[PDB]
């Protein structure tokens, strides 16, 4: 009954009177997401509402709130507060007007400059987390949020892990199959570089619209990751050499040879990044496409 630890972390007081103008903007396995407005303050917020029954290990909920409140950063969606509403947990975060990267990758064609701009900002989030001994473990386009200024922010700490010098590696088979690094899929001990792999897969989303093997069922994709290793692009000839190089460094099978987030921030690919204002036309296109 670590529900007591969860009960001591959360704020008390009715969120249903602190916040108004509730609108469902999202579903998800982890719960439903609503927008709302702080009754007093006017601030727009996103609230994730999670059924405590839905989650069998309430230990992960605790971990999610702590990591988020302890690791604030400009490239991470800001945690504001949390509340228990009966058997439902509400997490309140800053609302980022814009959209999901998923909408952009499925509905637009991104140029290398735009892709490099997104990758740089995500690598900055990862550098910060990994330096704070946190592995995200669920990097994908669905967890990247884009601001109306082209701000890029990472969210979702539902699956993350804290490591320590004593225990530098994890062994849970956690993530979303198509984005999971081979060492994770094959139950080897793994470290922060699983996030770099997932980032590589997200770069393939930005190129091709989908992670490798998405037409296949999840179990089949796990088999394909275990057997193929480094995925191949549909049309690699369409990419610059330096982009292909960046991809190769993100998607190295040899963990020790795979780029760290720090190493990758100095890659040549990132030097072609467009300014973040370059992403706002993608956001406009995606909103129009998903009317
Ligand atoms: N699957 C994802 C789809 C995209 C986004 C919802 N859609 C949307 N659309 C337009 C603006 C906007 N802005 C937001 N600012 C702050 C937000 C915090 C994350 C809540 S969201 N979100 C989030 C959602 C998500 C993230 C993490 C866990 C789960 Cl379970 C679900």
């Amino acid at each position: 009954e670590i529900l007591e630890k969860l009960r001591s972390i959360v704020s008390v007081g009715d969120p249903k009177k602190k916040y108004t103008r509730f609108e469902k903007i999202g579903q998800g396995a982890s719960g439903t997401v609503y927008t709302a407005m702080d009754v007093a303050t006017g601030q727009e917020v996103a609230i994730k509402q999670m059924n405590l029954q839905q989650q069998p290990k309430k230990e992960l909920i605790i971990n999610e709130i702590l990591v988020m409140r302890e690791n604030k950063n400009p490239n991470i969606v800001n945690y504001l507060d949390s509340y228990l509403v009966g058997d439902e947990l509400w997490v309140v975060m800053e609302y980022l007007a814009g959209g999901s990267l998923t909408d952009v990758v499925t509905e637009t064609c991104m140029d290398e400059g735009q892709i490099a701009a997104v990758c740089r900002e995500c690598l900055q989030a990862l550098e910060f987390l990994h330096s704070n001994q946190v592995i995200h473990r669920n990097i994908k386009s669905d967890n990247i949020l884009l601001g109306m200024d082209g701000s890029v922010k990472l969210t979702d700490f539902g699956f993350c892990a804290q490591i320590t010098p004593e225990q530098s590696k994890r062994s849970e088979m956690v993530g979303t199959p198509y984005w999971m690094a081979p060492e994770v899929v094959t139950r080897k001990a793994y470290g922060p570089k699983v996030d770099i792999w997932s980032l590589g897969i997200m770069a393939i989303e930005m190129i091709e619209g989908e992670p490798p093997y998405l037409n296949e069922n999840p179990l089949r994709a796990l088999y394909l990751i275990a057997t193929n290793g480094t995925p191949e692009l549909q049309n690699p000839e369409k990419l610059s050499a330096i982009f292909r190089d960046f991809l190769n460094r993100c998607l190295e099978m040899d963990v020790e040879k795979r780029g760290s987030a720090k190493e990758l921030l100095q890659h040549q690919f990132l030097k072609i990044a467009k300014p973040l204002s370059s992403l706002t036309p993608l956001i406009a296109a995606a909103k129009e496409a998903t009317k």
